[PDB]
């Protein structure tokens, strides 16, 4: 693919970081994939989602990294947060897509979104995604998200201009996300 090629000379493997992920996540040990344990159970921590950030955040230029959902079953949110995304509650400022501070698509079961601050954008790819592109272009304010497998294919750009700086986020509803390690 030449333009996964050209995605990839940007490539990062955003490393997940364990101090912010909820009690009933657990982290393999290269901390690139995060999984639901059977048993759940803290200032950084997300207190009642489950939710983890990335150890790294981008402050500006240009970034790519993938995202793996095939072990993720009916659920999941993958996208992007500033650090001042809300730890505490279940509250619209802590949820990943649901505020200022974050950028996420969304699977619930058959359907998937894309979410931003009240902004809702229902997606319609061909088939159920097992791999995602995240593409972040901080100067130019560019959020873009590709179906890696099934081409490369486009579903959507979120523009903004970005205030602070960008983690890699998730929010699991059941099974395993990996960070895919990158070139």
């Amino acid at each position: 693919s030449p333009e996964r090629s050209l995605l990839l000379k940007y490539a990062r493997t955003p490393t997940l970081d364990p101090d912010t992920m909820h009690a009933r996540l657990r982290l393999s040990a290269d901390r690139l994939t995060v999984r639901c344990g059977l048993l759940g159970s803290p200032v950084l921590r997300f207190d009642a989602l489950w939710q983890v950030l990335a150890r790294d955040c981008f402050a500006t230029g240009r970034h790519y990294w993938e995202v793996d959902v095939q072990e993720a079953g009916a659920g999941w949110w993958v996208g992007a947060a500033y650090a001042s995304l809300r730890r505490r509650g279940a509250s619209a400022a802590a949820r990943l897509g649901c505020n200022r501070q974050s950028w996420c698509l969304k699977r619930y079961d058959l359907e998937y979104w894309a979410f931003h601050d009240g902004q809702r954008s229902r997606l319609r790819p061909r088939d159920d995604l097992d791999r995602l592109g995240v593409f972040l272009d901080y100067e130019a304010g560019v959020l873009a998200f590709y179906d890696v497998t099934g081409g490369m294919s486009h579903l959507h750009t979120f523009r903004a201009t970005f205030q602070e700086p960008l983690y890699p986020a998730l929010r699991l509803w059941e099974g395993a996300i990996s960070i895919p390690r990158l070139p």
